[PDB]
């Protein structure tokens, strides 16, 4: 059981030795479209790369490359898309591709402006009367309604297809409460976001995967996937304490690289997923 391996970890200060053998058996996969010149104004950061095998591409003819990767967890019957949070140049290219997975919910783990840096480009409207319109993609999203709350907002928008004028409802879950340095003290409140996520039905099998962004795509971002997985797995089995947060998270990195930045992610990663348990069993 994790709970026994989290004390002994956490007893022993051994957070920095686990997330460092995870560090070195992680899967390396070339990125080749990712490194081609004529995409170098699309990725946010040089050395964070959708894999070529697991990325996601756009159904435009030009230029396919978004900087983004389907995570399928086969045994969780789950399915996620990690993007990076979108440039100026790539909100159009982000809600092509949300429009094209047939994704019901986006989910921000991420402030637009931290550490007095822009992390990501303002890429929802502010006011129901102020719509965007992407003219590059031919996208228009409206904000229909917006509830905010002292952890997370959830904002309703509309996006219409301008060439054929489908309209669909996306579901924007902006958690923004995730404090500058470091991870939050207490899950309680992340846990909250993740079951005000699946509640949606936005991680339903019903719909295309969920969309899952920070500034890089990777850090809190793979910790939301990893707790939603492991808990998921943890209903799923006749033994529960099967599951290994290790091997889920080596599992994921298969797909995209560098899920979970820190040690300290790892170990909220832990706390997260064994407090959830408490709430499922
Ligand atoms: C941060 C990293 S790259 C970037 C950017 N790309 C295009 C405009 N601003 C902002």
């Amino acid at each position: 059981e994790m709970e026994k391996e989290f004390e002994q970890i956490d007893k022993s200060g051994s957070w920095a030795a686990i997330y460092q053998d995870i560090r070195h058996e992680a899967s390396d996969f070339p990125s080749r479209v990712a490194k081609l010149p004529k995409n170098k104004n699309r990725n946010r950061y040089r050395d964070v790369s959708p894999f070529d095998h697991s990325r996601i591409k756009l159904h435009q003819e030009d230029n396919d490359y978004i900087n983004a990767s389907l995570i399928k967890m086969e045994e969780a019957q789950r399915s996620y898309i990690l993007t990076q949070g979108p440039l100026p140049n790539t909100v159009g290219h982000f809600w092509e591709m949300v429009w094209e997975q047939k994704s019901r919910g986006v989910v921000m783990l991420n402030r637009v402006m931290e550490k007095g840096s822009l992390k990501c480009a303002q890429y929802w409207p502010q006011k129901e009367e102020k719509e965007m319109i992407f003219e590059d993609t031919n996208l228009k999203l409206t904000l229909i309604s917006e509830d905010i709350k002292s952890y997370y907002t959830v904002r309703q928008l509309e996006l219409e297809n301008l060439t054929t004028q489908e309209t669909r409802e996306i579901l924007h879950f902006h958690y923004t409460t995730w404090p500058d340095f470091g991870v939050p003290e207490s899950p309680a409140s992340f846990l909250n976001f993740l079951f005000k996520v699946r509640e949606s039905g936005s991680l339903s099998p019903e719909h295309g995967p969920v969309v899952v962004h920070c500034s890089a795509g990777i850090g809190r971002s793979g910790t939301f996937c990893l707790a939603d997985t492991c808990l998921l797995l943890m209903d799923k089995r006749k033994d529960p304490s099967s599951v290994d947060i290790k091997k889920v998270l080596l599992e994921m990195r298969k797909f995209r690289m560098g899920l979970i930045q820190t040690a300290d992610q790892l170990r909220f990663s832990y706390l997260a997923v064994i407090e959830g348990a408490k709430f499922i069993m």
